[PDB]
């Protein structure tokens, strides 16, 4: 499997490596990629596509690097399967109530409610961790 972020301070990053850890003691193999090094091609492989970015500017996905790589995979995602995930710091999730409508806009079947989490997960830990292992269950 593989997991695909952007992370500017390490919150997504550290949520990525937990929901990896999840997926790992559930008995699969899974690449954490941070967005700069993703390979769309190979993505396009994969039966699920996890995928995560903190909230940035007011409420947007990072605009450099990870929104471009959505625009690019948007055509070629239909009927795909999808994970999401990503921190926040002072909102209430609305970045994540768009980017959910996005992928679901583009013919995705998102499979869990998107993971979100304020700041770095300290106390949500485990949560990572069960969200990776409730993917590696579908
Ligand atoms: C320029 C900038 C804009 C941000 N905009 C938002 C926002 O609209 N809503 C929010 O809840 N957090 C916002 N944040 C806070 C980050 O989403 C939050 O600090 C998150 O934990 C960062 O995760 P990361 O280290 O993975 O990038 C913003 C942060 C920065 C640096």
């Amino acid at each position: 499997m593989k997991i695909v972020y952007w992370s500017g301070t390490g919150n997504t990053e550290k949520m990525a490596e937990l929901i990896a850890k999840g997926i790992i003691e559930s008995g699969k193999d899974v690449n954490t990629i941070n967005v700069s090094d993703v390979n769309i091609d190979e993505l396009l492989n994969e039966d699920i596509l996890i995928l995560g970015c903190s909230a940035m500017t007011d409420e947007v996905l990072e605009e450099s690097e990870f929104e471009p790589f959505i625009e690019e995979i948007s055509t070629k995602i239909s009927g795909k399967k999808v994970a999401l995930f990503g921190s926040y710091g002072w909102g209430d999730g609305k970045w994540m109530r768009d980017f959910e409508e996005r992928m679901n806009g583009y013919g995705c079947v998102v499979v869990e409610t998107p993971l979100i989490v304020q700041n770095e997960p300290d106390e949500a830990e485990q949560d990572c961790i069960e969200f990776g292992k409730k993917i590696a269950n579908i």
